[PDB]
């Protein structure tokens, strides 16, 4: 046959081009599963892959019109589509895919079989993934104080560990773990450590999602939710005042199934995989809209009881209600978080939590006994 | 005559490409009737069918400029349109078509005379479609407790049976069946089983996506009129709605009460359902109900006597 | 001259392609005047007509690029436009055109001079167009019981006859005949009978109403606008279930089986040929 | 030079293609100034004019690709535009132009210098344009009994006559004469499509807010502050029985009232 | 050497006949007018119409439409930077040239090219009717005198109306909303008709007012750029309002068009030589 | 060896004249400016213009318009990754180069090429009018003194006004909604016109519709916007809305009233207090004002740049 068909066969045997059910080809350049709808980037792959075909097959993929022939041949040999982001226990970094079951990191060609589209945004190295480092203790002390390692603070410790660890897995989690506690207790600190550790797979949302109906109109926070592995719901308003809505029971139902029932911007097909770990940051008594016996199996809560106070107002925090210990916040601590000093240390700690709590199976168990709003059905 | 016309004639002789009234050519690839509007995939069929033509004809369907010529020849020989999805008593699965009258499953070419466009989405296998498998009681328990087979609950039981079994037949059904009863009774569970059983032929609420969807899960006196005709986007839906309160209408007339049906729920696992454990068991149960209640003629009889 | 111009001239000499005032070419394929705006189906006709040209002319309408040169020539040789649907007393069936003045049926080429665009949708056959047939009496009894044939019910019967016969002719009729009466008295069954009889020329509303021959509706300005030759030509017979524009009349499983479809066709043709031979007109 | 430029020059030398201010090239086919915007019809003219060029030039205006080269040349040689519909005293028929000053009808090429785009829609013939005919009095008596020829009914008679006669001239007239259906039908039969709302209105000579309808800009209609308003107090018609007789009467009214200057006094 | 189709493009560009505008549309110079077309760039018309100037071998090949689009592409790939149109304010563009106001010399032809003026009055210009002495200039002077008396009482009003009319020729942005108070049938309509006959096309709603120099909310109409440049003198916060206080068929025949134009040019060159302005 | 057109494309690539942006358009380097267009990729203009640098045999064939599209396609198939633009916040782009706010050095030509700046002021720059001493300098700072008296009482207002005015040059996201409380005919319009003259194209005039409704496409990379819903306050603070490099300025005359007031909104509002035009349009004080702004920036924003809200003066809240 012609050379321009053998070339399109060989480029297809490397499985560099794949077809998705959404109708868009995904190519593999610069060690990343890239895809674009505005411009099909198959000719870029055909040009870049020529350093692997034999001499005569490489000395001819230089004319721009012998590359569109090859692209046209390729587009006529991809009949069946394949699905993306199937492996849930993989963390995609800008230069590879990191395993969770044993911590091995695959980089380059090896990190290709796991068809992962989204990425964290930053690179990876083993120089800061070390078990022992000064930063290891510089976060061990903060973790110990942010959640005391006492027998009274034992259930909360393990529940908080599980909730933070479930932020790396790429699967659907049915739970809306709550973050009960006052301000200056550590909610913002954890919110920034988590963002530094996971990067792009983290979206800070408002209270609009929990008090609206997700059926009509543009749905940006259902659109950009696509394949995100974390959603944070801080700045929650007060419920005792008038005009503040309640926690919509239907919304909780729509955030616990392995494919959220929503539509993209001006689209019709329903395919928006929900992998987020919806974490709600609270300050007051959370009151729901309508309570039924099939709802408490989707709600869990943890409590923070360590007050951070500068000497400006330190002497007025030791006499508070829900605090076992009162600590101080460092001046450059937040800037140190923005400096990504402990990004890899926090990543390592999360990996250890994952391989200590989620090796056999993954599950989040609701804890409705702590929350006393129900108070009627138990 | 040139060879690129003989190739087009031979490709047309296999009845692989068809023209529809909507103006889009449907092709038959990988044992499925596919069709696309943004890009007509006739060239994919032309390339994939080259293994059936003789040697000289096959050795030239490799140039992308000699395949667009064959596509242009094919498009100039399809003058008359062909209607699709005519058989109402068929269930299209991702790898064939299942008959409901007799239960035989056709896979591959034999499932080709039925031009079925939509499909359930998932595959089909006879291993889990067996009559005898311990899941029979494991589903019959819930089916019995949701609707006891007592003499008091006899009309409601059979009416709900007919309403659920009608979800498989892909025709036009005039009925607005309701789910009167209290919450936490099991209606959500039945919705879960139904979604797991029929799959893609099920939407949750909108006139574009209703295209030959065989079941819709959800008062204007005209909307019911607009949802009870052979053509509203063909209408194959079984529009079924859950209610918790005493239903009321806008205006009531004698020519409307023959379009309303009601079931009563009075009988106050989910993760297991999401595992589709009873998917094939529920499919077999629905097939049995359909072949017990809808063999000669398929129809839905409204009951306006119960609704006050 | 070149061969591809002689071929275009011969194709034009058969009067197969016509240009309409709307700007869309109409072609004659499969005994039907087809036309499409999103895609011009002239090359389909060029390919199909190749059996009539001589050997050398036929053996080269097989290249897709030589069937576009011929189409480009044809599109340049059509200068003046023609109007369609000029005959009002013709019924276009999916396989021909039926005359109303005498009832003799044209199938094939002979039903080509009358440029008919729309069609009834279904086929036609004279086997069920017979005079003596059970279905004829099994429908005659319904016609009698719906409208009694009494001296008291004399004017009403003939007015209903004229109103029903008026739905066949393809012209603009000035009338808005009403169907006053109680429910379940005969309006719905007659509506179903007419729908089964005439087919797609029947809509139960300015775009799809174009060229339709019957509209049912089961503002004086609206009456004024719906009485003119061009409101999208208007050929319908508006029936609803300034005085000189309004008329009134005073009043199931087998029907969609079309048991009496051809019987109803014969009945309507008989009424038309007994009531509208010299001139068709509906007096309010 | 090449042949495809000489052919374009010769086609241009016949003044068959013209460029208008609206941006569309009007062409002259079948004794009619046709123009289209969706599909420019210049290739039709190039094909239909080949019977006038010499043998060798004509023998090559048959390839569709050689008829687009000539059109490309022609579109590039047409630099300056020409204004259409300037003569107001000419009435265009589907097969020519009728003059109002003396009644002579020009057919074919003679009706080419007057660049008339719109048309009445129906053909013209002198057989029914005869002064003496049964239809002449069959319509004259209708004219008498719709407007009596009495001394009291004399001023209003001539106002009505002049208002009807102003409908033929293709100029701008600022007047809103206030009115009968028989006259409307007769006028619609007489002038055809030039009788009818800002698109199809263009260059219409008859329509059945004060200032917007009394200005030069095009408006050629006859609408039917105190110096702009005036007041004036079946099946055979659709058979076009008196169409040409009414046209003759209207033309006589024109070249008896509006010979030197055409004007409407409120 | 290089191909002929690049030398031809270079020669055509050397004549400064094609220019690029900030709006993204090329403007060409044909028939002594700066034409421009956006739906279809008319560079090929200029390329064909200019072939009489190049040498014989170059000229004998701008006859193939395929060779007149290679030259057009080359020209489009050699114009990098844009140019600004309608810069000179003291000019009047007539259908056959540009007329200067500070000295009265009329430029027609190639000499009237450096002033990139797009809009035009729409009518031709001649010097036969532009003579100082003629029956028409008194036939208009008496009308001017009776419309506005030349008395000491009506002197300030006369001068204000004078500056108002003389400002209509300048091609710049003028901040003023001069009023025309008075009774009807006194001369306002007559003056409007004379101005329409004098300036024609430049006399007329934010698109059609582009570069218009006359027209028959205060802040937006007294600023240089409303991109639609505004050069009109509006004719119907206190430092922006002024006021003045108070045969047709012959005017429609443009009997006094050139007499009015001569009047206006002397009018301007007597009131707006050093710097033009309008004092409210 | 391979075809000449691929070698030409590679050589044009090695000079780093074409760059691919994340928005999907290619920016090109012509006439000492990063030009980019969407309706027509202007890479062929660059291919024709750069031909003076390639060898003789390579330059003798970038004349056919069909050979400048092969090279364009080759170039488009070798730009795989994207490069971000307008990264340096302490740079002022002028029509003929870039100016460094750190020390006042001006780069003209290729040296102002590493800082990929797409937007520009629109007017040329000359060091002749950038002189420290000039009559216009006094004719300007006298107006500067009378608009804001140099007294101890009017000290905080003076420095806040200077900081707000100097922030107009920094190319970063400024989180603040500084108000301009004062009467009319006090000099506020003079300040607006002076800013427009000084920065030129990096300045827009918005209406009050934005502040009262739930004008964004053209707001991209503008360094100054001139003009109450609470949501819009956070909508104009985050880094990206279309990047947001503007310092939003609101003109008011009366007592401002907010829609819904909370404790987290006071940290986004500042305030300044106010207590020849043809010359401004003449752009006489353009460079004097530019020098004053650069001096203020060099005096107040050396290590970092930040805007501190001052809700103590504004009496609307008055409860928390």
């Amino acid at each position: 046959g012609n050379k321009l068909f053998n070339i399109a066969q060989r480029i297809l045997d490397t499985n560099s081009v794949l077809l998705t059910e959404r109708g868009d080809h995904i190519v593999w350049i610069n060690n990343s599963w890239k895809f674009n709808s505005e411009e099909p980037l198959i000719t870029k792959l055909i040009l870049s892959i020529r350093h692997q075909l034999p001499k005569e097959y490489s000395s001819e993929l230089l004319c721009p019109r012998k590359r569109k022939t090859v692209e046209a041949n390729i587009r006529d040999m991809l009949v069946d589509s394949v699905e993306t982001d199937t492996y849930p226990d993989k963390l995609p970094f800008k230069n590879g895919v990191l395993d969770l079951v044993d911590g091995m990191f695959y980089s380059g060609d090896d990190a290709k079989k796991y068809t992962c589209t989204v990425s964290t945004g930053f690179k990876f190295d083993d120089t800061k993934f070390v078990e022992d480092s000064p930063e290891m203790e510089e976060l061990m002390n903060i973790i110990n104080d942010i959640q005391p390692l006492t027998d009274e603070n034992k259930k909360n410790r393990e529940l908080y560990e599980k909730t933070l660890s479930s932020c790396l897995c790429g699967a659907t989690k049915g739970c809306l773990t709550f973050f009960f506690g006052e301000t200056a207790t550590g909610k913002s600190t954890t919110k920034r450590l988590l963002k530094s550790a996971i990067g792009d797979l983290f979206v800070e949302t408002g209270q609009t999602i929990l008090t609206d109906v997700l059926d009509k109109g543009p749905n940006p926070f259902i659109a950009n939710m696509h394949l995100k592995r974390s959603v944070f719901c801080s700045e929650l308003p007060d419920f005792a005042c008038s005009g503040s809505k309640k926690i919509r029971s239907d919304n909780i139902k729509k955030l616990t199934e392995p494919c959220v029932i929503g539509r993209p911007c001006f689209s019709n097909k329903i395919n928006n995989r929900n992998h987020a770990t919806i974490i709600i940051d609270t300050n007051y008594k959370p009151v729901f809209d309508r309570i039924d016996n099939a709802l408490m199996r989707r709600i869990a809560v943890v409590r923070f009881r360590t007050h951070f106070s500068q000497p400006s107002g330190r002497e007025a925090a030791e006499n508070n209600d829900a605090y076992d210990k009162v600590k101080l916040l460092d001046e450059g601590l937040d800037g140190k978080i923005q400096n990504n000093r402990y990004r890899f240390a926090f990543l390592y700690l999360l990996v250890k939590w994952y391989k200590k709590y989620h090796i056999p199976i993954m599950k989040l168990y609701p804890t409705p006994e702590e929350i006393p709003d129900f108070a009627f059905y138990l």
